[PDB]
């Protein structure tokens, strides 16, 4: 769940899950899929793509143990949909990280409806 | 200060500083040298030469700034004593997060406090 998600991407980015891809971009906390806007906002895409696949347990709220040893998300071993919930969400967490250099606040708007594009089938 | 190494222990091991090394062994949270009785033990007692040598600092409460960068503790400039300082606190976030195998709650003093022996010269 995403509880797990917010606990992930602190670990990983340093910067406050909520406050930081709450509504970025056209992926990004935000509901649903666009084509993405930055790399950023590209993670988020792949990760929605990820929950998609999923069809089992309820990606968005259900949840999972995973362990930060040494550093590092190592998933717990869940059950075969569980396991890769926590995965995908190891993934963006990572993913976010390693594009913290071109993060930018302008694609949060200011705050309103973007201009949003069908996505790209997954 | 507190503050900042506190933080280091946090993120580089994941458990609250206070609960876990608040006061363990012979050198954790606690006051002055002992002869270490563990290996996360001789983390702090490292620690504890590392502020001897800090003149012109009060390591117990001079705030610094660092980073967490790429999932590394990136200490800001500074001056060298500041400087050496933050060192000091990464290394010992560093060397407890690496001692955890070896974590024994027998020694966490605050239940049974502990007979600790005489330090070596630093």
């Amino acid at each position: 769940s995403l509880v797990e998600l917010g606990k992930m991407i602190l670990q990983e980015t340093g910067k406050n899950p909520a406050k930081s891809y709450g509504a970025y971009g056209c992926n990004c906390g935000v509901l649903g899929r666009g084509k993405p806007k930055d790399a950023t906002d590209r993670c988020c895409y792949v990760h929605k793509c990820c929950y998609k696949k999923l069809t089992d347990c309820d990606p968005k709220k259900d949840r999972y143990s995973y362990s930060w040893k040494d550093k590092t998300i190592v998933c717990g071993e869940n059950n075969s949909c569980l396991k890769e919930l926590c995965e995908c969400d190891k993934a963006v967490a990572i993913c976010l990280r390693e594009n913290l250099d071109t993060y930018n606040k302008k694609y949060r708007n200011n705050h309103l409806k973007p201009f949003c594009k069908k996505a790209d089938p997954c």
